[PDB]
């Protein structure tokens, strides 16, 4: 069950990818919630992080060190940021391939609407 | 970087009740819940903020999902769903200088940003 994320991983759909490794894809959400809005995805189809193991922790890793990283050169690191996962109904997973948002460039809180 | 009370958690040298601890994270229930699970993952080593992190890290954060995924489906809400969160510095919100992740469930969690702008 691949997700348009792979195609977005195999350069398949146009996409402004901001980093790749191979681990590891950093892309543009196309509908960005604050001034930056980077999606970090595994390059491997992993469906919910109900389906994580032990095996993809080197990969689930990268994607944090790789949002700092993006972070920086966005000039949001100091001010600061979020990264949020969403699963499954209760999350409000829309794409069922894993994906660490980074959001910011603007105070942004609460994490939840009160 | 100075020691948060985190690190007395971890430690055991404060009273606590932690759901879980191994070698790399520990866990335990957010001190002002915002959700009916709202649960801490955190690294076992001081690292203050996410920009702090390195490669050498990069286990021990992908454990602090793994186990987070644990720690849902042992809550009754892995089907269901949830979100994890993690805050760094003012616009994040952070309030301790200590990396960590929340694991937030139990209900239809709203916009994954409220102020959404
Ligand atoms: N660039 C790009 N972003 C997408 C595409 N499909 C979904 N997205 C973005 O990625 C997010 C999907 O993550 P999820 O909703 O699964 O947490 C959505 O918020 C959406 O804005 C796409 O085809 N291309
Ligand atoms: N159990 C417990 N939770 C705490 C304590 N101090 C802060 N917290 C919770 O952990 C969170 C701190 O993470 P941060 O605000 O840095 O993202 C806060 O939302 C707060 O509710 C504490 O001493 N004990």
């Amino acid at each position: 069950e691949e997700t348009i994320f792979s195609k977005i991983i195999r350069r398949e759909i146009p996409s402004d990818i901001v980093y790749q490794d191979d681990l590891v894809t950093a892309f543009r959400d196309i509908s960005p919630q604050a001034p930056t809005h980077i999606l970090i995805i595994p390059n491997i189809l992993i469906p919910t992080v109900n389906d994580v193991s032990a095996e993809h922790e080197q990969a689930l890793g990268r994607m944090i060190t790789v949002a700092a990283k993006i972070a920086e050169q966005e000039g949001i690191a100091e001010d600061g940021y979020r990264l949020i996962m969403n699963t499954n109904r209760h999350g409000g997973q829309e794409v069922y391939h894993i994906a660490m948002h980074l959001l910011g460039g603007r105070p942004l809180g609460p994490m939840l609407a009160h």
